[PDB]
């Protein structure tokens, strides 16, 4: 498994022990063979869990999520998927790791897809070995894989709005439920309806994940309302999963704007990962999985695969060569390899708009490729009237860095900058020149 020129997919079912049992064995063998190794965690929460399973082993934690004193002699590095891709893009020397281990390798965020493409290209070239750890490899068609204990699967209508009647089974439950919703806004409505009925609810999403996940272990709760981020190795002490079976899909229209389409069906991989939250304790059979729709291959034409190509086109590999996407997920986008390659100055602006600007990859690319510098925000206000960003049914307004009140009307409209109150707040600060 650790021999050069080989990519292995460790596809044990959810809860089979990939992270707590297999991962330490692989690390011990890699250190014995003196292989310079990278361990890639999807989130800071998973990085903290990996430190518990690897505790004592000489691993260098390149994250502030772990408070450890490194000896300086570690040959095994651990960092998040995004950090790896970020360091590849930046003018920082990244070691040419002999062994590349990716945990939760089904993660479909652009930086995870780009990391898989880069690593799999190095393996194809015969320069490295790689191990992708996931119960649901790219292309899986089984939404009901094996579990540690039997699960009661039930197809049922699941509410996506507040309800006054017709869903007694939801509140007539004395255990703990994890509920996957298609968006932050949809979760807010269900959480308020559940709170009004006397339930204690915790809400999780990409931006609030590390802080709010702590509350699932520090306090008593009845429901966790979460977006698709909890498919990435997040574990709960629950006995029921309610799954809407729906997600939002970013879609690029005519190469000029990004909309959040749907809600629409999740992939079979996503459904299996959501269901996989329960049935994990062999001593507690009977966990329930209630699902509200079917699965579909909605990753085809999803903006994240296009954004992954924008990232890989700007990562140095060898001379003019460019890393391809990982073969099983390469048909999800119809881009020309190298079509997003930027010149040195524009590439630096592209990186900074993502790293400091916190802009989506697609939007960062439109700005940098237009020859606009990082601190130049005139583009946030000179778009067409149909690009007006709306806040509570009235045009959003900001004071520019010049002291003038202006309506937010970006030249390129990416729906992810205003998909929720928190996102629009961060975009307003960016348009105002506050970061
Ligand atoms: C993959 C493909 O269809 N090409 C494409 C799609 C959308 C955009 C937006 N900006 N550049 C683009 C290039």
């Amino acid at each position: 498994m650790l021999k050069k020129k080989q990519l292995t997919v460790l596809d044990l079912h959810p809860g089979a022990g990939k992270t707590r049992r297999v991962l330490p064995e692989i690390v011990r063998e890699a250190i014995k063979k003196r292989l310079r190794t990278v361990i890639l965690a999807p989130t800071r929460v998973v990085a903290a869990e990996m430190e518990e399973a690897l505790r004592g082993l000489p691993v260098r934690y390149m994250t502030t999520a772990v408070n450890v004193t490194h000896s300086g002699t570690e040959i095994v590095d651990l960092m998040c998927h995004a950090t790896f891709t970020s360091r590849l893009l930046q003018p920082i020397r990244v070691p040419n790791y002999n062994l590349n281990i990716m945990d939760e390798a089904h993660f479909t965020d652009p930086s995870s897809i780009a990391a898989r493409g880069y690593i799999s290209t190095r393996v194809e070239m015969g320069e490295a070995a790689a191990i992708f750890m996931t119960a649901t490899p790219p292309g899986t068609r089984d939404a009901f894989p094996d579990s540690n204990s039997p699960i009661m699967d039930t197809e049922v209508e699941v509410p996506e709005r507040a309800w006054s009647s017709g869903f007694d089974w939801v509140t007539d439950h004395s255990g703990k439920t994890v509920w996957f919703v298609p968006s932050v806004r949809n979760g807010n409505e269900i959480a308020a309806c559940l709170t009004k009925a006397g339930k204690r609810v915790i809400q999780l999403s990409r931006k609030t994940f590390e802080t709010e996940f702590q509350k699932t272990k520090n306090q008593e709760w009845d429901f966790v309302i979460t977006t698709d981020i909890s498919e990435m190795g997040a574990n709960f002490k629950a006995d029921r999963v309610i799954d809407s079976r729906r997600c939002l899909k970013p879609v690029i229209l005519d190469g000029e704007r990004v909309i959040l389409a749907g809600p629409m069906p999740v992939t079979h991989a996503s459904a299996a990962q959501r269901r996989g939250r329960i049935g994990r304790n062999p001593n507690k059979p009977g966990d329930e999985y209630m699902y509200g729709g079917g699965c579909a291959e909605t990753d085809e034409g999803h903006a994240h695969w296009l954004e992954a190509r924008m990232l890989l086109d700007n990562i140095y590999l060898q001379d003019g060569l460019i890393a391809s996407l990982y073969r099983p997920e390469a048909d999800k986008v119809a881009a020309i390899e190298g079509e997003f390659k930027l010149r040195t100055e524009q590439r630096k602006t592209f990186v900074e708009l993502m790293k400091r600007g916190d802009l989506p990859v697609w939007l960062a690319y439109q700005v940098a490729s237009a020859g606009i510098t990082y601190t130049d925000r005139r583009w946030c206000f000179d778009g067409t009237t149909n690009n007006t960003i709306m806040e509570d049914s009235v045009p959003a307004e900001v004071w520019t860095k010049y002291g003038e009140k202006r309506v937010l009307k970006p030249r390129w409209m990416d729906a992810r900058v205003c998909s929720d109150h928190a996102a629009l707040k961060s975009f307003k600060e960016f348009a105002a020149g506050k970061r």
